[PDB]
């Protein structure tokens, strides 16, 4: 994705055919979109395995709501448009890695 919002959520996130992961970033966090720390690493770690996305929280006041994302960052782990695991904080690298391999 370029930037995930409510429209692109169904299209990119729920329609990749492949295990999906979404970094929730916030403008008040700074330029957190191009940071996506552990998520950026899970990209090269699971090259092909996963579809790596970054949600513009301010742009999606429905997604952030629905998924109960209280922390920036937060990451959710989907398979093929189906949600498996939610790592609030999205910071302990090992847990995030653990989270794909769980279902993938």
């Amino acid at each position: 994705v370029q930037d995930v919002n409510d429209s692109s959520w169904k299209e990119f996130v729920l329609e990749s055919e492949v295990p999906v992961m979404v970094d929730f970033w916030a403008p008040w966090c700074g330029p957190c979109k191009l940071i996506a720390p552990v998520i950026d690493e899970l990209a090269k770690e699971y090259s092909g395995k996963i579809a790596v996305y970054k949600l513009n929280t301010d742009e999606a006041p429905g997604i952030a709501t629905q998924y109960n994302i209280r922390s920036i960052p937060t990451v959710l782990f989907f398979k093929n448009g189906e949600r498996k695991e939610s790592i609030i904080g999205a910071v302990p690298k090992s847990t995030l890695t653990d989270s794909i391999e769980k279902y993938l």
